[PDB]
This record gives structure tokens, sequence and C-alpha cells, in this order.
């Protein structure tokens, strides 16, 4: 799990619960409460509290004096596993948070009457909510929907969950230090009635998942932040996206990573055919067109990359960074040409759009003529030193260049995107690029669901989607896709 996040806690409160509730080894992580975008690890030792300061730009989260990860919960994973690489702090005992704020199941100040609708409306048979009682200010009600699936078949219960000093309960047996601890429990454990109706708490309820058309109204909603609240309830949920990373990591594979623990999931990377079959890269394939997400090359790995891009039969490669070296030119100089090592690239043209450069690109293997294809390299050059684009219009009418160039070239293979990690920007595009094809296919008649997307996508590389306001950016752009239509 998680829960050693506490997103509402202060850093006088995150002393204060260490030094008491918490040991020597104990720790937990909390957003910078003054500068949002800003994460702070504090952690207990000889009786005292030290906090580190984690940044997060958009790119990789940079632990200061430490190493640059993917997620949050990849770092606490790495340095819990990674004795003495943390300066010594030992991360022993991961010190819980009891609020169900960032919970799916969680649905807050909520009526009765409301939560009995979007039982009705959006779920089926073991769909569940937990909201504040109406009635009696301390306790909460579990909402659960039952039976098939107007019909008459299904029903609703609601069952009462008392606060009494401090710990929860349904009016009966064990008592729990946290709402989350009595859900987790009843869904191990389904309370059954005196009928024999079994109330199983299967999933929580989706309330996320909206129609096209509606996207205004909801952006309306969620500025009002709600934008916060989605997001750090996606974010509790990277705790089920610890797939391994083998490859990555073996001596072999070292330096061939720009970030040495962002790495790719071994059940999605991009494997090439001493230890020669390593790139850090995934395929990317929505849940039709793919994607490769991948980083920024360095020097010896732009070979590497160029057999990728020919394996692949990739003909699109979307680059998305323009006072620091992101990525190593890994392209010949306009009409040059040149050999890394077994593959032969030709710049044929290169054009100059606002926003972007456009290379025509000849890839072919060396000793093959027939070998040759067309690459078009789309450089996008507008994107912010800081934070993100203000105006959608520029990444859209981009993507849309890139989406019609790929549509245009019979049986390619998964465009290519990057940037420095592979994960921010890189995420940002993808996921922009996955919500507008739903959209452009099947019209703004049509379900979308933007967390229920990045988490698929998180699924295939690590940390895809690295802020807030790329989590923001994502819903502006989809809003402005469907307005401009
Ligand atoms: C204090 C307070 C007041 S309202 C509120 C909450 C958050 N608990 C209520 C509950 C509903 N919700 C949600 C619901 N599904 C979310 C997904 C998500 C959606 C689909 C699949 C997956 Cl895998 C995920 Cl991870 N991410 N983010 C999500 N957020 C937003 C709002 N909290």
């Amino acid at each position: 799990s998680r829960r050693w996040f506490h997103p509402n806690i202060t850093g006088v409160e995150a002393e204060n619960l260490l030094l008491t509730r918490g040991v020597d080894g104990s720790f937990l992580a909390r957003p910078s409460k003054s500068n949002p975008g800003d994460f702070t690890l504090s952690v207990r030792r000889n009786g005292a509290v030290t906090h580190i300061k984690i940044q997060n730009t958009g790119d990789y989260y940079d632990l200061y004096g430490g190493e640059k990860f993917a997620t949050l919960a990849e770092l606490v994973q790495y340095y819990m596993e990674h004795h003495g690489q943390l300066k010594v702090i030992e991360l022993k005992y991961p010190l819980n948070c009891a609020d169900p704020t960032s919970e799916r199941w969680f649905h807050g100040h909520l009526s009765g009457k409301e939560a009995e609708k979007l039982l009705t409306e959006k779920g089926k048979h073991g769909s569940f909510l937990v909201r504040e009682s109406q009635s009696h200010p301390g306790d909460f009600v579990l909402s659960v929907r039952t039976g098939d699936d107007n019909d008459g078949k299904s029903k609703v219960t609601h069952v009462m969950i008392r606060c009494q000093e401090l710990k929860y309960d349904v009016g009966g047996g064990e008592r729990f230090d946290s709402l989350t601890d009595l859900v987790e429990h009843y869904k191990k454990n389904p309370m059954v009635e005196t009928l024999g109706t079994v109330l199983q708490l299967k999933q929580p309820l989706n309330t996320t998942r909206i129609n096209a058309a509606e996207i205004e109204s909801r952006v309306r909603e969620l500025s009002k932040q709600g934008f916060w609240e989605e997001f750090e309830t996606l974010q509790q949920q990277e705790c089920k996206l610890l797939y391994s990373r083998k490859e990555g990591q073996r001596q072999e594979n070292k330096n061939k990573n720009r970030y040495k623990n962002i790495l790719p999931f071994d059940h999605t990377r991009v494997v090439l055919h001493p230890v020669s079959d390593y790139i850090n890269a995934n395929i990317i394939m929505p849940e039709k067109k793919s994607y490769i997400a991948t980083q920024g090359c360095l020097q010896n790995t732009v070979n590497d990359f160029w057999r990728m891009v020919f394996q692949e039969n990739s003909r699109v490669i979307v680059m998305t960074t323009k006072g620091k070296s992101k990525c190593v030119k890994y392209w010949p100089d306009e009409y040059a040409l040149k050999e890394y090592g077994v593959m032969r690239v030709r710049n044929v043209k290169e054009s100059a759009a606002h926003d972007y450069t456009l290379r025509e690109l000849k890839l072919s293997k060396v000793g093959q003529g027939n070998t040759e294809r067309t690459v078009w390299q789309y450089h996008f050059r507008t994107w912010p030193d800081h934070g993100v684009p203000s105006d959608p219009g520029g990444v859209l009418d981009f993507l849309e260049e890139v989406h019609h160039k790929q549509e245009s070239i019979m049986d390619a293979g998964p465009v290519v995107v990057h940037c420095s990690a592979g994960i921010g920007r890189t995420g940002t595009f993808i996921v922009i690029d996955i919500l507008i094809d739903i959209i452009r296919e099947k019209g703004v008649d049509c379900d979308i669901d933007v967390p229920k997307t990045i988490q698929m996508v998180r699924s295939q590389r690590s940390g895809m989607v690295q802020t807030e306001a790329q989590y923001r950016f994502i819903y502006m752009a989809v809003q402005h896709y469907i307005e401009t239509l």
C-alpha cells in the first residue's frame, strides 16, 4: 500500500505524528503546502525528525541529495530495499495515514438521495461508496448495490458506520482505526444480511467517466479544488503498479539508462533482436494505434534507438523537448547522411512550423537498399521551461498533424514518443492522443475516463503523467478539442 502518504498534513502535524505515533525508522511522505508541485519525506531518527525535500517540475521526482524516480512508491521501495543510500537515514516503518480523502470509494459530503441515484444509474453488482452521514456529524454511511447485472431484481443497501472515540464500526464486532481498514476488512469478509444477501464490495463506484459532450461542465465542477482530489486518488493507486524492472538493473544495462532508477517494466519493454537486447523503452497499447514511450538519447544508446525504430517499423517520432541537456542529437544535419552502427539515416528535408520542426528522415539498414522507409520526426519546440502550455491549441494542432501523418502510412508501426525521462511530457502527449483519438473516431457521443486512461498507461510504463498541472492540462486539451469541433 501507499498509506505512508499523508495528503492533508502540515509539517508541524508531520513532526508531532512521527514523535508520538512513530519510533526511530518511521517515515511519511507529504505534499509541500508552501510550494505545490513539491513533496517532503519526513523521517524519524535518534528521537528527532528530518525532512527531505522532493521536487517534481514535470519530468521526474528529484530527491534532494539522492536519486531521481518515476513515482513516490518506486522511490520508497528503492530506499526501503537499498540500505545506506539515503544520507545515513533508514526507512523502516511506514507511518500509515487514516485519512480517507484519497480513496476511490470515499465521496465526502455527498447526500443520501444523490448517492442512491448514482448507484442506480452508474453502479452494478458490488458497486460501493462511503460518504459522510447527513444525520450524525462524525459518522459515515456505506452504500452498496447488490443483485442482478427499473428492472426490479437489484437493490441499494445503506450501512451506518459509527465513529466512537476515534474508531469505526458497523454497529457490532471489530472496531477499526480507519475507514480504509474497515472497508478492506469487509471487502475480505463480506457482511451477510439475515435473509442471505451478501453485501459484496466488488468495486468502487465510477464517477470520473463522462460523456465527452459534458467535458465543459465537468472541468467547471473540478475547478470550483476538485482536480486535486481526483489526481491524488489516482496517485494513491500507483502502489498497484510496482511491477519488476529487473533488466534495467543488470550491470550490462546500467549505463544505457539516462536516469539510473527510472526503468522500463519487463513485461512491456521493447526487446531488441553480450546483452544487446535492452533499451529504456516501453510499448504503450490502449485498452487501433500504439506508441513507444522512451527516454531522450544518451551518446551510448543512439545506435539502439535506431535499431528500435527499424525493428518496430515506426514511421513517426514525437520529440517533446527543445538550461540542461535533456537529449543528445540523434539525427543528421539537413541534407546529410550518417551511419549509426548498422543503421543509416539521411535527413532529406527540415520544415519549420510555429510550434514544431518536421525532419523527413530516410532510415535503412546498411548493405540493404530495399529496407528503406521514411521516418517523420516531429520536434515540438514551444513547451515552456516551467509548467505546462497555457493554451492547448499548439499541442492539439501538432498531434492532429502527427495523427494524419501516421494514418497516411499503411501498416506503420508504433509512434515513438520521447522527452527527458520518457514519463512526464511523453505521458501527457500519449494520453491526450489516446483521448482525442476516441473523440475523433466515435464522435462527441462517447464515454471517456481521464484517470482510468492514465492508470492503464501507467501500468505499461512507470509514472506516465507526472504532475497535477499536466493532469489539468490533459482535461483542458480534451475540452479545447471538443469546443473546436
Ligand atoms: C474529500 C473528497 C471529496 S470528493 C472526493 C473524491 C476522491 N475520494 C470522490 C470519489 C470519486 N473520485 C475518484 C474516482 N476515481 C478516480 C480514479 C480512477 C478512476 C478509474 C480507474 C482508476 Cl484505476 C482510478 Cl485510480 N482516479 N482518481 C479518482 N477519483 C473523486 C472524488 N474526495
